[PDB]
C-alpha cells in the first residue's frame, strides 16, 4: 500500500513530496523546529492570503479573490503594499523559494506551513491539511483584510461576508495566543499578545480581559490600548471583540478550556483553508502533520491579579473560576 520513498506510511502517493518539504521548512524555515518568530508571521500570512476573498465583490460583477490561493506569494509585489501586510517580505521569500524547490502549489504551501509551524508550539491541535489548490492566481483587490482600528461592526462585516459568524471570528483569533507587534509600536518590538506566545493556550482571551492598566512603552502606537502588565501589548481590536455584547461571551467561555478552545480553532481554520475551493475537490494528507508536545499548565490570572480585575463582559453567563497566581505582577519579555 503507500509507502512513501522514506517508508512513511500515506492516505494517497500526492502526500510523498510533503514529507520532503516538511523536512526542509523544520530544518530551515523553523531553524530546528521552533515556535519562533516565523511561525508567527506564517499564521499572520494564511489569514491575509486567505481572507482576500469576497462574494460581495463577486456578486457585484467585481473580480472578488481567489481566497486561499497563495495570490499573496505569487502576487507579493501588489499584495505586500496593503497596510496590514507590513513585514512580510522577508517570510514571503523564504515560502517562495521552498515553492519553487519542491514543485508545490504556492496556496498549498502556506496552508502546509502552517500545520507545521503550530506542529512545534505546545499545546496545538493537529491542523487539517489538504492539497491540490491551484498554483495560478490573480491578486487579491485591496481593502479585505481587517484592521487593527477597524470598529467590531466592521471586522464582523467583512469576516462575515468572507463566510465567517461572529462566533468562528473569536475562534480564529485564538492565533493572537502564538503573536507579537513589530510595526504597531516599534519602541516595544516583539512585545507578546499574551503570556506565552509559546504556548497555544487560552491566556490570550483571560488577559485581554482584564482592566487596562499600563502603557507598555514610552508613547502608544497605531491602535494600541493600555496592558494589564509590563511589556504586553493590547491592540483595540482585540481589546473591542473581548467586550463587545456580539462576541463576547464566545471570547469569555474561550478562557478556560485549551481543549475547547483547540478544537474550534481547528475546525474554523478548515474552514478557512478553502475559501476560494471546494474540499471534496483535494486530497487529504493530514496525516503528514506530526503532533505538538501537550500543554500541561492550567489556565490562570497573572501575578496576584484576581477575577476583580477582569471586565466581566457576558451578561448571562458567570465568570469561570480560574486559578491565580500568587505573584507580584509579571513583565513579559518580547517574544523571540
Ligand atoms: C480580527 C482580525 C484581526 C486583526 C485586526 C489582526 C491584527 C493584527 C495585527 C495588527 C498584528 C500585529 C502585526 C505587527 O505589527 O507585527 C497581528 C499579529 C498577529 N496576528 Fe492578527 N489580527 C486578526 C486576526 C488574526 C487571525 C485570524 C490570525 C490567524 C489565524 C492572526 C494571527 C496573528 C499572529 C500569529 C500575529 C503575530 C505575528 C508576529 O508576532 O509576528 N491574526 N494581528
Ligand atoms: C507557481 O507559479 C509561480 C508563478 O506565479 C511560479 O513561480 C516562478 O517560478 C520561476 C521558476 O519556475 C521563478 O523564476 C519565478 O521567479 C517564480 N515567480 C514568482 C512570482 O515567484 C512557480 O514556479 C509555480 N510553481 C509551480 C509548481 O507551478
Ligand atoms: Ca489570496
Ligand atoms: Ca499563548
Amino acid at each position: 500500500s503507500v509507502t512513501c520513498p522514506g517508508g512513511q506510511s500515506t492516505s494517497n502517493s500526492q502526500c510523498c513530496v510533503w514529507f520532503d518539504v516538511l523536512d526542509d521548512l523544520q530544518t530551515n524555515f523553523y531553524q530546528g523546529s521552533k515556535c519562533e518568530s516565523p511561525v508567527r508571521k506564517i499564521l499572520r500570512i494564511v489569514f491575509h492570503d486567505a481572507i482576500g476573498f469576497s462574494p460581495a465583490l463577486t456578486a457585484a460583477g467585481q473580480f472578488g479573490g481567489g481566497g486561499a490561493d497563495g495570490s499573496i506569494i505569487a502576487h507579493s509585489n501588489i499584495e505586500l503594499a496593503f497596510p496590514a501586510n507590513g513585514g512580510l517580505t522577508d517570510t514571503i521569500e523564504a515560502l517562495r523559494a521552498v515553492g519553487i524547490n519542491h514543485g508545490v502549489s504556492f496556496g498549498d504551501l502556506i496552508q502546509f506551513a502552517t500545520a507545521v509551524g503550530m506542529s512545534n508550539c505546545p499545546g496545538s491541535p493537529r491542523l487539517e491539511f489538504l492539497t491540490g489548490r491551484s498554483n495560478s492566481s490573480q491578486p487579491s483587490p485591496p481593502s479585505l483584510i481587517p484592521g487593527p482600528g477597524n470598529t467590531v461592526t466592521a471586522i464582523l462585516d467583512r469576516m462575515g461576508d468572507a463566510g465567517f459568524s461572529p462566533d468562528e471570528v473569536v475562534d480564529l483569533l485564538a492565533a493572537h495566543s502564538l503573536a507579537s507587534q513589530e510595526g504597531l509600536n516599534s519602541a516595544i518590538f516583539r512585545s507578546p499578545l499574551d503570556s506565552t506566545p509559546q504556548v497555544f493556550d487560552t491566556q490570550f482571551y483571560i488577559e485581554t480581559l482584564l482592566k487596562g492598566t499600563t502603557q507598555p512603552g514610552p508613547s502608544l502606537g497605531f491602535a494600541e490600548e493600555l496592558s494589564p502588565f509590563p511589556g504586553e501589548f493590547r491592540m483595540r481590536s482585540d481589546a473591542l471583540l473581548a467586550r463587545d455584547s456580539r462576541t463576547a461571551c464566545r471570547w469569555q467561555s474561550m478562557t478556560s478550556s485549551n481543549e475547547v478552545m483547540g478544537q474550534r480553532y481547528r475546525a474554523a481554520m478548515a474552514k478557512m483553508s478553502v475559501l476560494g475551493f471546494d474540499r471534496n475537490a483535494l486530497t487529504d494528507c493530514s496525516d503528514v502533520i506530526p503532533s505538538a508536545v501537550s500543554n500541561n499548565a492550567a489556565p490562570v490570572i497573572p501575578g496576584g491579579l484576581t477575577v476583580d480585575d477582569i471586565e466581566v463582559s457576558c451578561p448571562s453567563e458567570p465568570f469561570p473560576e480560574i486559578a491565580t497566581a500568587s505573584g507580584p505582577l509579571p513583565s513579559l519579555a518580547p517574544a523571540p
